[PDB]
Formats: structure tokens, C-alpha cells, sequence
């Protein structure tokens, strides 16, 4: 029932962003409930349809913690924890990599491909795309080693954008080699964050579950639509928990270079269509400043 | 005041439409309103650089009989008509180019570039891109020669996919010579539907000034959204003066290869992307059938 | 303490092999032992890398039969047996697929890249590189439904053939939608023949626990360096339950214009080396007749 | 008449010049009599057919004040004065871009291309291939605005060259925009030396009605056949009227890195080819000294 | 003391032959005294350069069979003949490979290259760009063998045109390996015509001693300009000893579809120019008819 | 009777060894032995064709002093003698030329050719591949002049590299034009290190008649395998005149950045083989250090 001059109201409000993307990456970190319920998933999938059919080249970088662990204990693998964290043994390595390249991962290719012959899967390991390093994390305070997790330390720029050349979405699980061959488990939202910032992204969006940035949570009034670098690494050391990978992530990603980083809410159907091609958004948009 | 999953819902209907037009030609006949009031005028440059933001490859074929009236009298330039036709003279030739390409033409370059370095202007008689044939018009039932009047003959097809191959918008003023070098004037409409057979066109779009076709005007309830080539074809000796021409223009390119013809409605902003990006449209669909 | 004249002729008599080999298409099935002990597993990595080296361009198609039975023993999965199949249900299908993409093709992936950027996971889901269709087996002589098992329907000759161009060897998993998007599991065996027939191969080889085919087991003096497919499909209902596979792809592969396919000795170091650049081989070579 | 010999002379003396022009721009400044003449105008287009079959790359630069001034008559619209310019309304730009670019520019395009599908009509408007800067004039002294004229701003050269590359010969009439998409006339002399530098040319042609440069006019033993830029530049204060474009067009052509700059007789049928492709030439050929 | 209206008309002269050979192939087989008299080489070497120079595709076909008696006779090889006929031994055909491509067809590449890159020197034995079969010769009416002279038998035709593509001037030796490798010595007319005709050149040239053909000689009333197929086969059995070869040559190239052959008096320097590009030329031209 | 786990040893230990050379160009100097025994040339042009067919790209440079002494005498040309040197006076330098160009170089092309459409001659006068600079001779301590010999000037590597970048094998005749066309004759050895340096080329391979470098000839036990550019240039002054050029190219094109130079033993079958894709050669290994 939705009148006319309004469905081209909409439409032509996209044309600035169009221009923007044309020819341009766009990293798109998915998880959280976009991931799980049907209808967010399939919209998921459908929207990365859409950025293709536009001309525009995204690439998926998604994660699973919660489906590695329900696997580990369907296994019977017992955990070690130091602090919050499991200790990713080479066991733990194995079924992390299978979880995320081979259930995961293959959702998600064969949600996109309903569209078109677009999405393959890829981890670091193929084509040496791209390579970790160990990573220590702090506990009480002190660097603590937590097994055979790490950062994305080098990126196969070149392999990656002649397949984003080929017409084809890569949808990464972030499973990559260290120096020595050993693959190792790197954490999604700095994967994101490192390969946008390398392939010279136009944007980086993150979905989460959540309306935005909160800047004193849970004060209703201090949710921000736009905010710059400076600003915002002021208050990194102020958020809660969940918040500070996401804002790291899209700290590091707008310092390295990339114009654009943008926090949305994943629990709304179409969010990447919404954020990307409405001057609103859904979400919190960060830019240099 | 719009909501967000209003916004979702519009931009996500764009899909299967986008899916259909990547890297395809769409002809777009532009005249009438459209490009007299300047908030169409914009509105339809801004959508044609919309298309090519979408990957999509838009040629805009345009009219001016107005304006080569309004010049002729300016520069007291006596016609001879023969039924409702002016001769084309060697000089009215002349006048109706200097006004098409020099002037119209001008209008729609420029404001399309004002988006970027995307429109050309060009005739037939650029790189040969077509020929003209003349065509005798039909007075009191007897064939009647009327001037340096024609039809499109052949088209440099390869030339000119190889320009819309290069990002260029070809803006076509249609003058071109006959096959000894004469140029003649070739009725805007009839044009755009050879063009868009001959390029291979997905769409052609024709901008006129009322809703759609209406089968029994002027009875409101016989207006149609949809109709096949058969059924259209059966009502071309019932309907009015003004929409035959659009008519068998939309004839002539289905049947001869166009998937879908469209007559739409120049006095709606931005009436291009609603037709094109919307399931209803706005104006009538010719399909074969 | 080898002389440098027996040096000189082994090298020598590879070059009427190179020469038909240089810039074609092999297709290499990886399964046995050359997969599970770990000389064989890093000489055959090895041996991929040379064909790379040499500008040939191998194609690997994987198994995993015991690994899946392995882990669906590991999380508690009853089967249900037909015959001699387990019924691949939906659950069975995802712990496959998990294990063939997300382990055992990782595995040869990392060993080969440890010679360079080269090998690439893939299953039929990547860009709709091959499709499946649904198969029934035969149990006591009647049409059994096991579940989500298949063969290969169509294959993606343009899309897999430009990875190949790219200089990428591609570790094939055969897993593949069918054509509402349902995912199935292909005998691995079946599914090299028919890349090798739909890519063009030069040679297709087959990697078994035994010298070479038998044509009268257990007599020592009926094994047979090379053989055509008339003498072969004449004796392909005398073989042995598991010879039989490896004969049927070898003469579908064949009889389907793949010049030459090769049933070789997968416990033999460097077996593939020493199938394609020595005259004697090292099991049985079928070619049309 | 004319016996072999000398016809093989003539031919053979053009070795030199094809040599040093293969694969080289050439800009060409058409007006004066070779654009009115009849024979003129046809041995002119046929000239750029010639070049454009040696694998040479000519540009046509033209302008058209006397058609200009002939259409404003015609129209009524009164003209303002201030010195000896016109005052450039936006009236006036209307009128001389539809002139040149409607007629003018039409018919060299006609003439040219009936050797081949050659020529093709730009502006500064199409692809934004160059832009405009308004310019003020000198009037007793003191700088005078006369309204929408200018000189070339920027050059889109890649997108020139593109259009070269692809075989065809630009003609090119004078208008272009400003930084705020307002067009402007400019002078088609100045014009052709900012083209000629941008475009990297190996020389620029421009054609006069008179035999070459007389550097004491009108002593008849003053006209000179080559002349270096620092002579020429100390006597361009001493010449008259006519000749002050022409040579400041040489001047900044040839200090801009343009190897030669040619001011050659256009009432000489075939004047480019006698210029191009004799050791004498027919005018004054200019170089850097 | 060349006026300058003669210069321009004997240059705009050559623009429909410019036309009709931009872009192809043109084989010239040189010999007779544009080989020996200083001038006349130099001249043809510059002719070469000139077509090179004008985007057209030379082909050179040399012969020497007074070189080659000479250094016979130098060497103290005693002849064997068989009518006017000496035998081809291995040794006869060592000396003629040596003479005429290490020795007659370096004086052209160094000619030729004295005005660039252009020339290179190759024989049928070079990338088997084409192959020979050994032909008898008629003595007293019937076949003769004399040793390793032959026919071209097969021409590479890609690889040839893929070095006249790299702006590559071929200078071709006649000799060529037959199936066996086995290498023959073709007689350079017949040679010139089979690579006209494999190349599918626009004409062949073919330089004599004589003015043209006389089709009764010695009657100079019976000089020729212009002559088809059909006339000129039935009046090969009238000819002289001399011209017969290079008649032939001329039937089997226009017969075998190229458009025109040409026999022009070598005598006369640049002879090619003249007949390229004068309407009269300066010998006999054949067509079909 | 050769074990087939030999065989696999063998082949298998090429792997780095083409792993290094994919791709990349290597110089041959070819002369002695392997150019005189039929066994050993025909195995010399089957190893061309085996790099070939790896996608090693080999460019041969060959001599043929003796070939030139023996024609010289069989002409009775009588010769002057400076020191130990010929004078190449114009009509040494026409035989030498024809020798080596059309008979010593024809005969490895041919050779070649019998296993594919590769080899190709050249001189550096075809396509001015390369340059010559006149150079004299130390006699008795004093610079001496001996006529038409020099080095390598300048090397058309662009032109070389397009040549082998189209697959074919130059066969190089070391003749080459001086600044102003004068073909002089280089000594070949100093041209291959020439060739090598200019290229890249990733190995310069120099067949001589013995095993390898003796560092204190005759004493057995000085043979070495490998050496290093510094301890080599200290042993220079000592060496036996017949090492005294290999060893200077060797180290010419070491220190000009080819990463190692090869003298190996041209008496050994298929030395080029052995010496590539063995770990120990058959010969003397040269790298800077
Ligand atoms: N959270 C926000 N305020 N988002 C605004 C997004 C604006 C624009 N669509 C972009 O992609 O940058
Ligand atoms: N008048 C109409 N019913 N138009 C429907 C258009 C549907 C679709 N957007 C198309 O371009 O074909
Ligand atoms: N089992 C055999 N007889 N093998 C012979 C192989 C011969 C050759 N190397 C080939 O690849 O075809
Ligand atoms: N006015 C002259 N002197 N002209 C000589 C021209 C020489 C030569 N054809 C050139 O294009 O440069
Ligand atoms: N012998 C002659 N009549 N020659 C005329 C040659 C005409 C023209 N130049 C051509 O190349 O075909
Ligand atoms: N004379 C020697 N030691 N040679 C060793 C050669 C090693 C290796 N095949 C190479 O090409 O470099």
C-alpha cells in the first residue's frame, strides 16, 4: 500500500552511496543473530546478492565460538581455561577449523548461491591468502599464552582481489598458517578489521546485536549515530565487555586507511541494505576525526 | 519520518530487477515533461547515472519536435505542410540537427555529468553509427514523400556497445545519413525501438505524459499494468493519435527481441527507477505473448 | 652412489611425457595409503607441486570414507544400514561434508602448500562449480534409496578451468547441491572420472593398495601393465568387489575421451612421478580399444 | 604528364616525415577559406582520412565566429560591445555552441567520414573531457569582462587518447565547462596549442589564409619558412593583428613540449599533406631554439 | 624546382591505395637488379620501411641463383645437370642454405634496418614456419628428378602473422624441412605466391628486369597495364622463357584469392612506391576475371 | 633393470631444481663435443625441448670457430695472423657469418625442431637484437687491433624476451651491427655471459671437454664441484689458456647478477639435464661469494 513518490524517495536516496561503492571492497564481519535466525539469514545472504549486483565487491568474514564449543562438548573434549579463555590445543585447532570451514562457512555459501554462482570458500590456508601470528592474551594482567590462536599477520592483497576481479564473494573462515605452516584460530572482528584495512576497503561493516554505540551504557541518551577515531578511542577504555572487540575493530580499520567503519544492528532484516544505501543508517558510523 | 524496515523493504524489492539488468542495455526514450520541468529534468539525469552505478548500461534517445518548431519560427523560416506534416526541407534539415544536437542534446549531457564523466552526445553521423532510410507518411490513404524524413536503417552495433563498453552514456540525437551521405531526421520514437533491438536491449523505456496504456479511453477502469504483444497489437487501429506511436514502437522491439517495453509515466520524479526497481511500476509492461 | 649416466637416462625418458603433458589437465584420485602414512602423503604433496612446476595442471579429488565412519562414531550417531550402505541422512550429510572440507581436504591443502601458494579447497557449493544428482544402489538386485548420496551432474568446465589458468590446484571434496540447492555426497571415485571427462584431461589417475588390476585374482601371472576398454568392461564383472569402482571410472573416463587412465600403486613413493615419467609406470594403463 | 620518376621522387621524400608521425598526435587548427571553398574543405577531410590510413592520429580543432556572427542576425538578438568583442550572454554561449557544434562541426564530421567511419564531434561537455576557465580581455588597457569566455582549464587526456586509440578522429568544437558546469566559447586557436600540449602531440597545424609568417609585413622579403620560439617570441609585439592568435598558439605549443608548430596556407589545396609530408612544407614551421 | 600543387597532387594520389592496403599484407619478391645495383637496393630497403611506416605488412621473398652458382664455383662443387637443370645434392643444398640466408638475406635485413627495427631473417626451417615436398622437373617432356629442390607445402600461417603483428618485416630464404626434416631448396617465385595466397596478402609484387609484360614479344604494341586471369592463362604457352615463372605466379596467387598481382620493372627506383601508390603504376597488374 | 624406487630418487630430487627455473631464462653456451658427436647433439636439442616443456625458457648461444677456419681454407682465402689471431678483414667477416648463421646455426635449429615448432636463428642484426663494440687484442702486451671483432654493446632485451615469451628458442649466431651497421663477429662465450646479464637469466649453462674446473692443473685432486666469484677471480691469472674465457664469462655473469654459471662436461649424454636437476651437476658450479 506504499505509495509511489515514496518507494522513489527511497530508491533515489541510495545514488550517493551507489557512486561511493561503484568498484569499491566492502568487508562485512557476520555473526551474532543475523546468523541464526532464518529470515535474518536468508536477507544476509540476499543483500550480499545485491552489493554484487550493483558492481560492488563484498567479502564475508564470519565467526562461530558458540558452534565450536557445542561441537567440543559433543565430542567429549574437555577444556582447559585460563581466565575466561579455552586453550586452543591442536585437537581443539582441528575442531575449531572444521566447525568454522566446513558447517559454518558452507551455510553461509549455500544461502548466497541461491542467488548466483558467487560465494567460495576460503580460509588463510589456501593459496597462502593469508598468514598469523601467535597472540598472547592478558590474564589479571599478565601476557598469558592460550594456544594456537593469533592475529592475521600477512595478506595475499593480490590473490584476494583477483578473485573479488573473478565476480566472486569470498566468504572467510579465519583459519590461517604461521611462518612454520601451523594454522592457527584468529579471532573474526580483528580478521575483519586486518583484511579491510589490506585490501583497501571502502567500508567495514560489523553486525551486532545491538542499535549502535552506546557511549555511557545503559543510559538511553548516550546512543551515537556518527562518531570520529579520536572521540571514540577516548571512551574504548569505558565500554562494557561486548562492545570494545567490535570498536577495535573499527578503530583499527578507519586509522589503517579505510574511510568507513560502521557498527549495525544485526537483529534488523536487510541491515547491510539499510546501513549502506539509506543516509540514516542503522547503526553507528565511524569516520577519522 | 520513514521507518527503517519500510526503507528495508523498498531496497530489498530492487533485487531480482538488479539480478536482471546487470551488464544489460536499457534504451530510454526521453521526451515530454520529463525534460521540460527542471525537478523531472534532474531527477531523470540523476537516474541515469544511478544505472550506471548499478553496472547497468543506459542509452538515452531523445526528441524535440517543440523545440525545432519554436527555433523555425524564430528565424522566420516559412513550412509547407502536407497534412498534419512539415516538409523537410534541406534547410528545415538543417535547423532540426543545429536544434537536436546543438541545444537538446546539450540540455541532457550536461546535467547527467553533472554526476560524473558519463554522457556523450552523438548522431548517426558519428562513426557511421547508423544509417537512415526515407519514408513516405501516409496522406488521405495515398503514400506521401514529405522531405529529408526516415527510419533507422542499420546500426554500427560493435561501435556502439563498444562505447557503452567504455562507462560512456551515449546521449543520441537522431539525425543520420542515408546511404549517399544525405542526412535526414528519424522520428525519436521509432528509434529508440530500433536501437534497442539492435543493441540487444533488456528494456526499452518510453516516457510519456499520462499513467499508462488505457485499452477504451477514455473509460479509467480500461487502463492496464501488463499486456503481451498479441492482445496490444489487436487494440493498435483502436487507440488515440498520441499513444500509437509509443505503441508500435513498444511492438516493434518486443517482437523484435527486447524482453519488455515499457510505457511510463515522464510526469512522476524519478519514474525510471520506480519502473524499473519496483514490482508495480508505474505505466504498462509489454511482454511478448 | 647412483652414476650420473643412469642420472641422465631416467631424466631423459620423461621427455615424451612432458611434451604430452605441458599445459594439460591430470586428474589425480587421492585415497589409501598414500593419504594415511605420512612418506606417501608428503611425497605425493610433493608431486603436485611438481606438475605445477613443469606447467601441467593437476586436479585432486579426495575421499574419506573411514574418517566420516570415524566421526560419526565419535558423536554417538547411530547408523542405519541398507545392504552394505549406511543411509546418508541430513545429519550424516553435515558431519561428511564437515569432515571431507573442513579436515581431511585441509590436510592436503597445507602439505602442498608447503611447496608454494598452489592448492585451493572446493566442493561442487563454491560457485556452482559441479552439481549432483540423487542415486539409488542396488541391493539384492533392487533400486535402494540411501539418502543423500549422488553423482556428479554437471560441472562448471569455464569456472574450474579458470582456477586451473589462475595456476591453483584444486583439492576437490565432492560434495555438491543438487538442483534445488540440497546438498549430497559423491562417491569420490566416480566423481574424478567425470571432472576428468567434463575438464578435457589428458590423464586420469587412480591411486589403490595394490601393484595393479588383476584380470584373474589370486594368479600372480594375470596382472597386466596396460589394457583397453573392450578386453577391460569384458572383465569388469569377473573383478573383485574393490577393484570394481576404480575399473568403472577408469572406463567411463576413457570410453567418455580421456586418452589414458591409470590404476597405480598408491603405496609406491612418488608413485605419480613414476606413472607419468617412466615408460614401464607403476600399475595398469587403459586406453581405447 | 607527370613521369615516373618524379612521381617515385615525391612519394620517396615522405619517408622521413611518416617516420617521425607513425603512431604520433597531430592537432589540426581548421578555419579560414579551407573550411569554405568547396575543393578546399574536401581535399581538408580528405587529408585527415589520409593520416588516419598512415596509423597517424589527427585531432580537429575548429572554430566559427563568422557563422556565429550570421546566426545571431538571423535570430535579432542584439548585441553589446566593449572594444571589439561581443559580449557573451548566456543568449550568445546558446547560439554559438548550437552553431558550432550543430553545424559547423556537423559538416566536417560529413565530409570526413565519407572516406570512412571516422570522425566524431566532441566538447569539453562529453565525458568531461576538458574544462573551461573564464578569461577576461584587455580593452584600452585595463582588463575587461565579456562575459562566458574562456580559455582550456584541464584536459581529460586519457579519456582523449582512449577515443584516438580506438581509431577515430576527434572534431572538436570549442565549448566546455567551468568548475561549476557553466559552458563557455573558447577561442578555437588557443584551444587547438592547450589540446596539441595535452595530448602530448608531435606537431600542431595551424591553417591561415595567407603564404607564412612575414616578419616585417608587408615587405615581401620578410616571410620566413622556419623561425625558432626566441625569435619568434620577440617579434610577436611587432605583428599584425591576424597573425597575434596563430602565433601565441605557436609559441605556448611549442614551449609546452610540443615538438613543431606548423602556420600553413589554406588556400593551398591539400595543405596538411604538403606541410606533413614535403621537406619545404607550405608556411612557417616553428621549433623550440 | 617542384611546384607545389604537382607535390600535393602526386601525395593525395595515394590515398585510395593507402585505403586499401592499411593493415595488410603485402609479399614482395625481390630480385634482378633491385638487388645489385646499389641504388635500386637501397631504395627498395627504404620502400620497405615506408610501408612499414603507413601500417602496412610487408613480406619479403628473396631469391639468389647467381650468388649461389658463384660460391659453387668458388668451392670447386662440380655440377650435375639434367637438361637446363643442376641437381640438388645434400651439398648443393648446404651451400644454397648458407648462401642465400647467411649471406643474401643479411645484405636486406641490414638494409632494411638501417631505418629501424624492422627486419628479420627466416626460413621454412625456423619454428617450422612452413614446410617443402620435393617436385620433378619436365626434361624432354618427361619428369625429372634433380635432387632437393621443392614446393612450399604447408605455411604456419598464425605464427607468420603473428611476427608481422609485432611490427616485424620477415625476410624470407626459400628453404624449408619436408615431412621427414629433410631440408629443400623452392624456387623463390613460386614461393612468393604460395605465401601471398597462405597469408591471404592484398597483392603480391613481383620485381623483373622489364617494363611490364609483352604479350607478344618482341612487339612493343603488345605491352600490357592491366590484365585478368582468363587472358592471361591463355597466353602463358605464347610467353618467353623469362616471364613464365613470374606469370605463373601471378595466376596461382589471384587465382588462390589475392585481389591483385603485380610484375613491375625493378629497374626502376622505388618502383614498389610507384606502383602502390600511383593509379598507373609501373608494370602490369593482374585481377580476376 | 632399473628398480623403480630408483626412478622415483631420481625424478624426485628435480623438484627444487624446477621449482627454481619455472619460468625463468637460461643462457647455453653450446660448443665442443656435444655440437660434434651426433649422440651427443641430438641429446643437446632433446634437452632444449625438455626445458621447454617444463616451462624453462632457454636461449642458446653457440660458436663455430673451426667451421669458419675449415670454410675459409676450402675458399682459399688467404689469411693474416697477429699473434695467435686471424684478422677478420670484410671478407673473413662474410664467411664467418655464413658459417655460422647459415650452416652451424641451421643445424641446431633442425635438430631442435624435430620435437616442436621452438627454435628460431638470429643474429643481432634481425630486429637490432643486440649491438656490437669493436674491440682489440692483447699481443705481447700491447692493444692490437685484428679487424671486425668485438663484444656485446647493447641487448634489445624487451625484443629478446618477447621472442621467448611466445615459446620459441633463440639460436644464437654471435654477429652483430656496430653504431653504424657494421657487422662485426663476437666471440661466443664472452656473448653468452652477455646475453645471461641482460636477460636476468636465472643460469648460464657453458659446455667445454672436461669434467670441470681444475684449480691447479694437472693435479687430479684440484678439481672442485662448486666456487664462489672471489676465490675464482684470485685463481684467473693462474688458469690454463683453455679456461681462461669460460671462467671470465662465468664470472662476468655472476658479478652482472645471474645467480649462478655452469661450466659443465659437453662429453656427458645430456649434461644440460644432468647438471639442472641433479643435486650434483657434472661440472663446476659458480655463485657470488
Ligand atoms: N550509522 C549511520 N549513521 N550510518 C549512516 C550511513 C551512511 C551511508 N549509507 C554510508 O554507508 O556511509
Ligand atoms: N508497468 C509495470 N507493471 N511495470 C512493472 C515493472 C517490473 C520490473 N521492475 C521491470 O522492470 O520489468
Ligand atoms: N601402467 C603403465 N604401464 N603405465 C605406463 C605409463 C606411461 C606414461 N608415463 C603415461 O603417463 O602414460
Ligand atoms: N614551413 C615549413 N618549412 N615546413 C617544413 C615541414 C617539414 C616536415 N614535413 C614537417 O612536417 O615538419
Ligand atoms: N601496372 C599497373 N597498372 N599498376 C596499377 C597499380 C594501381 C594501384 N596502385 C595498385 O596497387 O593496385
Ligand atoms: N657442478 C655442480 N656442483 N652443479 C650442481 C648443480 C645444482 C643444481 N642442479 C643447479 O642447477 O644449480
Amino acid at each position: 500500500a506504499l505509495p509511489t513518490h515514496i518507494k522513489a524517495q527511497v530508491l533515489a536516496e541510495a545514488l550517493p552511496w551507489l557512486k561511493q561503492l561503484h568498484g569499491k571492497v566492502v568487508v562485512v564481519k557476520y555473526g551474532g543473530n543475523a546468523m541464526t535466525d532464518d529470515t535474518l539469514r536468508r536477507a544476509f545472504a540476499a543483500d550480499m546478492a545485491f552489493l554484487r549486483n550493483c558492481g560492488i565487491h563484498p567479502v564475508v568474514v564470519h565467526g562461530g565460538g558458540p558452534q565450536i564449543t557445542a561441537m567440543l562438548r559433543r565430542l567429549g573434549i574437555e577444556g582447559d581455561f585460563k581466565g575466561g579463555f579455552r586453550v586452543t590445543t591442536p585437537e581443539v585447532l582441528d575442531v575449531a577449523r572444521m566447525v568454522l570451514f566446513g558447517q559454518v562457512g558452507r551455510e553461509l555459501v549455500n544461502l548466497i548461491n541461491a542467488h548466483g554462482p558467487y560465494a567460495v570458500g576460503i580460509t588463510g590456508e589456501d593459496a597462502q591468502l593469508f598468514t598469523a601470528v601467535r597472540r598472547s592474551v592478558t590474564v589479571d594482567g599478565v601476557a598469558t599464552d592460550i594456544g594456537l590462536v593469533g592475529d592475521v599477520d600477512q595478506v595475499n592483497t593480490a590473490a584476494m582481489l583477483d578473485l573479488v576481479a573473478a565476480g566472486r564473494i569470498p566468504v572467510v573462515s579465519t583459519l590461517a598458517p604461521d611462518a612454520d605452516g601451523v594454522v592457527h584460530n584468529i579471532n573474526a572482528d580483528t580478521a575483519a578489521a586486518a583484511v579491510a584495512e589490506a585490501l583497501g576497503a571502502e567500508k567495514l561493516l560489523m553486525l551486532t546485536d545491538i542499535d549502535g554505540l552506546y557511549t555511557r551504557w545503559p543510559d538511553r541518551d548516550s546512543l551515537v549515530s556518527e562518531i570520529d577515531t579520536g572521540t571514540l578511542a577516548q571512551l574504548l577504555p569505558t565500554l562494557e565487555s561486548g562492545m570494545v572487540p567490535k570498536v577495535e575493530a573499527c578503530l583499527r580499520a578507519v586509522i589503517g586507511g579505510v574511510p568507513s567503519a560502521h557498527i549495525i544492528d544485526g537483529r534488523v532484516t536487510h541491515c547491510v541494505l539499510v546501513e549502506l544505501f539509506t543516509d540514516a543508517g542503522t547503526g553507528t558510523k565511524v569516520v577519522r576525526g
